């Protein structure tokens, strides 16, 4: 996140980390004990079975006892189209269930085919670069916006100042009025441009799917 802020430690307990060997790579959301939701570009030409599931993190730098960390059992994706940037959607089982506390809760979803309209005011987040790469999470307060933004994404902005999501990113949840209807998918002309809304995969046009899924 470019141009964003710290968020209070735990703020977003739905929040988490994707790791290969350690390290960050990709964001998601925890949908259900045992399932996480993140973009189909963050595991396209990844080894799945690396992949550690990362839950409670605030200050990936650091050692932390609220963390729980589980291994990918399956995957299951929607249609996953990277040439027309499409269905950038996939939820990872977990090998285990999460166990819900104070640092670590299920997210709240929108009805299926919700539209956002022009001006909602959401939150964007992540633990990629910062314009470094960032240990601590960050959060950064978008709009949504319906020019330079396709049908097949919710896209937001940022006006006044040139600040947006970035690389490691991906996968991470825009949160807008308590409920997530984000997926970080793609950004134009580099990150926190000032000019190119930042795209997301549109949560509330899966949800139907992703309820088949989780139950
Ligand atoms: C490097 N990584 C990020 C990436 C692409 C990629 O293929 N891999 C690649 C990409 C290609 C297809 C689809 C589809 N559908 C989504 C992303 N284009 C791209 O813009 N990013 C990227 C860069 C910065 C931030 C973000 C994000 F946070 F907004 F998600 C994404
Ligand atoms: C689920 O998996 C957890 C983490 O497993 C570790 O990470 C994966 C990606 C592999 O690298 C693997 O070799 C590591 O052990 C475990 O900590 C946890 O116990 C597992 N839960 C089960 C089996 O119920
Ligand atoms: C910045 O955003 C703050 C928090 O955003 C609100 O809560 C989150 C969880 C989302 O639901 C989002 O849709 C909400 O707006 C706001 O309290 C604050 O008003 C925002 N400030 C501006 C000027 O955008
Ligand atoms: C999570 C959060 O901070 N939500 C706030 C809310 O508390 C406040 O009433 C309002 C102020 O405009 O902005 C929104």
């Amino acid at each position: 996140i470019v141009g964003g802020r710290r968020a209070r430690p735990h703020a977003w307990p739905f929040m988490v980390s994707l790791q290969l060997r350690g390290g960050h790579f990709c964001g998601a959301t925890l949908i259900a004990p045992n399932f996480v939701m993140s973009a189909a570009h963050c595991v396209a030409n990844v080894n799945v079975r690396a992949v550690r599931v990362v839950l409670g993190a605030h200050n990936l730098s650091r050692r932390e006892p609220t963390r729980q960390v589980f291994a990918v059992q399956r995957i299951f994706e929607n249609g996953y189209d990277p040439v027309n940037l499409l269905n950038d959607i996939v939820i990872l089982q977990l090998n285990g269930s999460a166990t819900i506390n104070a640092n670590v809760q299920v997210a709240q979803l929108p009805a299926q085919g919700r539209r956002l309209g022009n001006g909602v005011q959401c939150l964007a987040m992540g633990w990629g670069l910062l314009g470094g790469i960032a240990s601590v999470l960050q959060e950064l307060n978008v709009t949504v916006v319906t020019s330079l933004c396709r049908r097949s994404n919710v896209c937001t902005l940022v006006r006044g100042r040139q600040a947006g999501v970035c690389f490691g990113d991906s996968g991470s949840p825009l949160v807008c009025n308590g409920l997530i209807h984000g997926i970080a998918s793609f950004v134009r002309g580099g990150c926190a441009s000032g000019l190119y809304p930042d795209a997301f995969a549109p949560v509330a046009q899966f949800v139907n799917w992703i309820d088949s899924i989780i139950q």
